[PDB]
């Protein structure tokens, strides 16, 4: 599985649902589960469009700031997929407020925190075959 293709099909899945422009067991799950978290979390989305400042300068710490939140008291698939979903949050409203080019540094950086600080914890759960044997087709 290649963590960047991952990233890629969910972002374009994100941007294109929503009427923006830019292992398929895998991207599809993913997807589901997205859509599932996104009418589950109402709340916590509108919040988070609405709180969140961005710039072209401090995109990347707006980043890092909510993933090391989200992952302080551990890794779950449910964080994983709160973490694509806030990825595709923060590739709407970079697009949104016309920094459009972030998209592409958003991709890079949710690519190297799965290569960098997911990776580990995904292969010791399994994989990503076994998130899709939890919660897949
Ligand atoms: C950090 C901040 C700063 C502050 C807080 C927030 C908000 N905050 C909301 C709660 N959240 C968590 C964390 C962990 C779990 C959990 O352990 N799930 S789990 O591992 O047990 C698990 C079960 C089910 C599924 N899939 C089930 C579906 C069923 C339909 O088919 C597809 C699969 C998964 N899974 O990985 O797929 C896995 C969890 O529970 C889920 C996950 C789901 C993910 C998807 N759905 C799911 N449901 C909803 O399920 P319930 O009905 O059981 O409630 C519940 C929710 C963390 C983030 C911040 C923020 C982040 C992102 C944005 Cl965009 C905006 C703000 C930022």
């Amino acid at each position: 599985y290649d963590n960047r293709e991952i990233v890629m099909k969910y972002i374009h899945y994100k941007l294109s649902q929503k009427g923006y422009e830019w292992s398929e067991v895998v991207h599809l799950t993913l997807r589901q589960a997205g859509d599932d978290f996104s009418r589950r979390y109402r709340r916590d989305f509108a919040e988070m469009s609405s709180q969140l400042h961005l710039t072209p300068f401090t995109a990347r710490g707006r980043f890092a700031t909510v993933v090391e939140e989200l992952f302080r008291d551990g890794v779950n698939w449910g964080r994983i997929v709160a973490f694509f979903e806030f990825g595709g949050v923060m590739c709407v409203e970079s697009v949104n407020r016309e920094m459009s080019p972030l998209v592409d540094n958003i991709a890079l950086w949710m690519t190297e925190y799965l290569n960098r600080h997911l990776h580990t914890w995904i292969q010791d759960n399994g994989g990503w075959d076994a998130f899709v044997e939890l919660y897949g087709p």
